[PDB]
């Protein structure tokens, strides 16, 4: 699978990583590797791969774990400030 | 190769794993993994990969052989209920 | 990379695989994989990769090179009889 | 992600890599590897993947970094003469 944005619904930790309300995840089933990504990386993403797609834009927990269950993505917070 | 899906033509195992006829399969040539995925899941997929398709409605145990041969692909069962 | 097809322009020895004339190769990036496909096993890709190409039909061994330099691609033969 | 080259906005050293002015990098994020292509590589990439895109024809060391922190890639320098 491509790779694709969601954006949390709400605040919560997920696979032991804090997310604010609103935080956009970058999703790499490649990779298997999902991190919250800060504004100016959202928008490089944007850039390099430009058909990129928000396909769940009030993603809930339970539909974090989905994504854990088929494309068996660990969850990361952000990497940058 | 895209992710796809394929249906089993009957019931059976196939690399040691029971599938019903039916069966609705991930297939994930780049992650080497193959299996059994519930409506939900089936449903989850077609949300986060639109394009997706079902290559093979009436996939035998020679065709998922097929799959191992080209792809490499571990075929696994459920990992739901 | 996407998965694409080659095939070779004489035959010849590349990476210590035999290949015949008019072999044609499947070539993996993703899985750093290329193999001697059989006519049944070109045909299946073609099945569940409908837009594969034959990006290059008189493959010599500096294309195949390139391959290994660019994809860091294992080259090997056939997988069945 | 899709592979797709950078071309560098100047001469530097990047992730101990020195990069000449105007250096073509193909970056692969599946592979997590991006290096420094010759033209006639550069020529192949665009024979076997048509449709690969110039993404950022100018740039920097910054967004070699963004590169890395979204993508995990290891960068290289040629690998003929
Ligand atoms: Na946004
Ligand atoms: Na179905
Ligand atoms: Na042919
Ligand atoms: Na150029």
């Amino acid at each position: 699978m491509r790779d694709f944005f969601v954006i949390t619904n709400s605040e919560y930790t997920f696979a032991g990583v804090h997310y604010a309300k609103g935080a956009v995840l970058h999703v790499s089933p490649t990779q298997k590797r999902a991190f919250w990504v800060i504004a100016d990386q959202e928008n490089f993403i944007k850039q390099v791969n430009k058909n990129i797609e928000y396909v769940e834009k009030n993603a809930s927990p339970a539909f974090l774990q989905r994504i854990v269950e088929i494309y068996q993505v660990k969850f990361e917070g952000k990497n940058v400030h």
